[PDB]
């Protein structure tokens, strides 16, 4: 079985998972919705009661896992709880990082795209008025994505955002044939450094932004003071502990698949804490400090409540593209901008498609270049689905994140640490621990941990499946249809994979 080459390399990847687009797009906008500064008070505390808990707890699986030979939860579920529906649970988090892969290697592949666009100057150049330098850039992005003119729920994505996606796919095949050393490790090693470069880069370049609308002072301004009378809104606290849970990329089985790749006896305790903190550390420092001030230095404090209810993705797709079209040497930033934001998909994406590559590899005893080649089959063949059918790539994005997260989360805490027993999980983790867990929190992980993400269960199933049940287009049947036809494929491999055991 591969193994991480040295300790850096396995933080460093551990880390280039966790930093994403999230880091410098979502986390700076929910931070200003709800309390500014104030938000950090609910924001740490869900990092230390859920998120480290579950940190530890997925790398504990994950080595437990992998030191017999077996990296992905519907085997790893069957060593700590010997049932049938143990394997079925297992499934999920087979399933959710597929889901994930079907659609954010394209969006991953519209940053190299726009990348590109910006380095060979082929932008828009308006015009003044603020929607009249937004509406060039807002179309700019439409005739990429190919957004429907009419009442067609059809995309028409160019031939080179196809094409573009076709690159993409080829580059993380390209690192994910060499293997967890040669490959991942190798290339989070080279893509990390060059990332840390870029952030800060643009955040130097961003603070000398001065418009006669405002500066970014202005902008560090209004994200950072605190709002603590939001802090009695319960959403608040439910979107911190969405948000953290969303940022450390717990849940999808992919922090256990890579862990599974740390020998039986090295240390997980220390190791993941370095690679939780290197993510927030990207987050509050180097993400607030580009996206969230430029916008109002360029737009004024007056449009900061408006930028910021606009979404994380116009703010990284119309907005600042739009404000460094306006900017000395700006289609240079935009570039900058882009192809910041590519490698950290880029080095998130190698590691979702991970999982799949370990399950052919693990279970189905397939090499692991057929274990790339048709696990790139199977993310590419999915993904015209979100390609071309419109709103199916939020249907994909609800269901996987939203409920996969929290209820795997869940059923990975019960099944560990309540199923497979507390003491010996809480040695399991400790084992080979450079440094040792608090012993408090063993009441963390036991109680407080699955109390708030049963909590976050119960308010994420009152609100928002009721609404995606109805009052959406019926084409959410189709992607459903493909979501579903998909994790009965994976029984199916499953199914397959315990009828050769018996055999051999
Ligand atoms: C927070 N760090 C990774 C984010 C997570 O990343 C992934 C998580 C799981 C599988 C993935 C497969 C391909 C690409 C990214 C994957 C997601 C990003 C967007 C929706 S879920
Ligand atoms: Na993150
Ligand atoms: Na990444």
């Amino acid at each position: 079985r591969e193994h991480w080459a040295t300790r850096l390399g396995l933080i460093l990847a551990m880390a280039g998972y966790a930093v994403d687009l999230g880091n410098f797009l979502r986390f700076p906008v929910q931070a200003a919705e709800n309390g500014g500064g104030a938000f950090m008070i609910p924001y740490i505390i869900a990092f230390l009661l859920v998120g480290i808990p579950l940190m530890w707890i997925e790398w504990a699986m994950g080595r437990y896992g992998g030191a017999q030979g077996h990296g992905t939860t519907p085997a790893i579920f069957y060593l700590l709880w010997r049932n049938r529906f143990a394997k079925i649970l297992g499934v999920f988090g087979l399933w959710i990082p597929l889901v994930v892969a079907s659609y954010y290697v394209y969006i991953e592949s519209w940053t190299l795209g726009f990348a590109i666009k910006f380095l060979v100057g082929l932008v828009p150049e308006p015009p003044t008025d603020p929607d009249s330098i937004l509406r060039p850039f807002k179309e700019f992005l439409y005739s990429y994505i190919g957004v429907p003119k009419g009442d067609e729920p059809i995309l028409k994505p160019s031939l080179f955002a196809y094409i573009v996606f076709l690159i993409t796919m080829f580059i993380n095949v390209s690192i994910l044939i060499r293997g967890i050393s040669k490959g991942i490790e190798r290339f989070a090693k080279i893509a990390m450094p060059t990332l840390f470069i870029l952030a800060v880069f643009l955040v130097i370049r961003v603070f000398l932004l001065e418009t006669p609308n405002g500066t970014a002072a202005d902008g560090l301004n209004f994200l950072w003071t605190p709002d603590f009378e939001k802090l009695k809104d319960p959403g608040v606290w439910i979107a911190a502990v969405g948000q953290i849970f969303f940022s450390l990329g717990l849940g999808f089985g992919v922090l256990i698949t890579f862990a599974s790749y740390v020998r039986k006896d090295q240390d997980i305790v220390l190791s993941g804490l370095t690679a939780a903190t290197l993510n927030e550390k990207a987050s509050v420092i180097l993400g607030g400090s580009i996206s969230i001030p430029a916008a109002v230095a360029f737009f004024g404090v007056a449009n900061a409540v408006a930028i910021a209810k606009a979404g994380a993705f116009n703010l990284g797709f119309i907005t600042l593209p739009a404000i460094f079209s306006q900017t000395a040497g700006g289609t240079f930033l935009g570039f900058l901008w882009f192809f910041l934001l590519f490698f950290a998909g880029l080095t998130s994406s190698i590691a979702g498609m991970q999982g799949m590559i370990a399950f052919l590899e693990d279970e189905l005893k397939l090499s692991r270049k057929h274990a790339v080649l048709w696990t790139a089959a199977i993310v590419f063949f999915s993904a015209h689905l979100v390609m071309f059918l419109n709103k199916s790539l939020d249907e994909m994005d609800f269901w996987a994140t939203g409920i996969g997260v929290v209820f795997f989360g869940l059923t990975e805490l019960i099944i560990f640490f309540w199923i497979f027993g507390a003491d010996k999980a809480w040695e399991e983790i400790n084992r080979g621990g450079i440094i040792k867990v608090p012993r408090i929190y063993y009441y963390v992980m036991r109680y407080i941990t699955p109390a708030f993400l049963a909590v976050l269960l119960v308010v994420w199933a009152r609100e928002y499946i009721p609404k995606i049940m109805e009052e959406t287009h019926w084409t959410v049947w189709i992607t459903r249809f493909y979501i579903i036809g998909l994790f009965l494929f994976l029984t199916f491999l499953v199914f397959l994979a315990e009828r050769r055991r018996n055999h051999e």
